[PDB]
């Protein structure tokens, strides 16, 4: 023994992957009301049916919803019951002692899915495993209805038949590690790029204009995130649960969509501060005050606290379904839970009324360059081909999410937990592209090259 490295072999873990952990009834590859993990409710096709039988084998009223604790004593006592249901059964006791650990863990993972009675009933693959003939009975249970159902499942446990090692699950501990140094980048990153900005607008007087004031403050939402969101993200998905308590759960919550309201609605700002230091340079100088130009900025910071602390600090963004309740209550939860009324508000103040004002200024900016005084030019296509970049980086990273953020409160479980995290995440790698697209000037690439080399 003496083992405690990473991926122990073992029917639990090899079980976690095939099933997946989920604290709601949903409805299998089949149609089955399944709960937990792998765990099969009723055949009964009604979903009173499965809460009956939920809240019997749990001995509470749980709405359909069980706790994470629930879900591993379920867990085990369906894997203890598979056990059982080998070595009472006459066909598969015999097969289950002659093979070895990692194979015995395959026969396992089948009883799981299928019950004593339906395994036993591969007579003849299970003859093949009884001889030892593994590459022979992958090709035979390749071709049955447990294959044809869910091939993905069965190609893993007939490879764990066939090689008698875990290759066909083990591949899945490179992604955690691959993840885990990406989202490190991540954070480097973010935090390199913006405290560069902040720095080189602050110690030098050449940046110190107004669209960079609107720059610094963009940079200030972008740091916090590399610093503060971004972190606390990164030990949330890795470590899968959450150790800093319930209230730093929801000021987490609320630091986020401070810094992601402040973001986006600078850089709402700033399209429209280049529309009209463009269009109108004149009055653009007469006008935009340094300090009407902080008060601008305080605007922003204001509706962004009002539309993240406000309503998350005092529970109004909560939810009211079981799952929420129960994560609300869960000290070691974290997951995201809002009504209707928020994900939709908070999209429209934090999206998509900048995305609007983004998309109409921008375009006119290139609309009024054509009724000017004046020839299918080289310059025009390379202003055209940046702020291509401006709208299809900032598109590319936060549309599919609040689309996404949208839809998971119309219609229940069509977006994928996972889904809705990996294009939240595709957002906040938004903050560290941020400095290399509106810090490319000659003043701020002289400020790099010496805040760096010399
Ligand atoms: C936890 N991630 C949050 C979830 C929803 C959300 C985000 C950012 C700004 C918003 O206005 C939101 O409604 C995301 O960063
Ligand atoms: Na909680």
């Amino acid at each position: 023994d003496a083992e405690n490295l990473y991926f122990q072999g073992n029917i639990f873990e090899m079980l976690r992957i095939d099933e997946g952990l989920r604290l709601k009834i949903y409805k299998d590859t089949e149609g089955y009301y399944t709960i937990g993990i792998g765990h099969l409710l009723t055949k009964s096709p009604s979903l009173n049916a499965a809460k009956s039988e939920l809240d019997k084998a749990i001995g509470r009223n749980t709405n359909g919803v069980i706790t994470k604790d629930e879900a591993e004593k379920l867990f085990n006592q369906d894997v203890d019951a598979a056990v059982r249901g080998i070595l009472r059964n006459a066909k598969l006791k015999p097969v289950y002692d002659s093979l070895d650990a990692v194979r015995r863990a395959a026969l396992i993972n089948m009883v799981f899915q299928m019950g004593e009675t339906g395994v036993a009933g591969f007579t003849n693959s299970l003859r093949m495993l009884q001889q030892k003939r593994w590459d022979e009975a992958a090709v035979n249970l390749a071709k049955s209805r447990w294959y044809n159902q869910t091939p993905n499942r069965a190609k893993r446990v007939i490879t764990t038949f066939r090689t008698g090692t875990w290759d066909a699950y083990a591949a899945d501990e490179v992604w955690v590690v691959g993840m885990g140094i990406v989202m490190s980048l991540i954070v480097l990153a973010i935090v390199f790029g913006n405290v560069l900005v902040i720095t080189a607008i602050a110690k030098f007087e050449r940046l110190q204009t107004v669209t960079n004031y609107f720059i610094t403050s963009l940079a200030c939402a972008d740091l916090v995130m590399g610093l503060a969101v971004v972190p606390f993200g990164a030990a949330h998905i890795l470590t899968k649960t959450w150790t800093f308590g319930n209230f730093w759960c929801e000021f987490w919550t609320s630091i986020d969509v401070l810094c992601v309201t402040a973001s986006i609605e600078t850089l709402c700002v700033i399209a429209v501060d280049r529309y009209f230091a463009i269009t109108s340079p004149f009055k653009y100088q007469s006008l935009l005050t340094k300090n009407k130009a902080r008060v601008i900025i305080l605007m922003v910071w204001i509706v962004s606290g009002l539309t993240s602390f406000l309503p998350i600090q005092m529970h109004w963004y909560r939810a009211t379904h079981q799952e929420a309740i129960n994560c609300y209550a869960e000290e070691t939860c974290c997951d995201f839970f809002t009504n209707q009324a928020y994900a939709i508000a908070s999209s429209i103040v934090s999206f998509y009324v900048p995305l609007v004002i983004m998309v109409f200024v921008y375009s006119r900016v290139f609309q009024e360059a054509k009724r000017q005084l004046q020839k299918f030019a080289l310059k025009e296509h390379k202003a055209l081909k940046t702020l291509g970049i401006i709208m299809g980086t900032f598109t590319l990273c936060w549309l599919p999410f609040f689309i996404v953020n949208i839809v998971h409160v119309i219609q229940d479980n069509l977006i994928r937990k996972e889904v809705y995290i990996l294009l939240n995440w595709i957002g906040y790698v938004n903050s560290g592209f941020n400095p290399l697209i509106y810090c490319r000037s000659p003043d701020f690439r002289i400020a790099f090259q010496e805040l760096l080399c010399l």
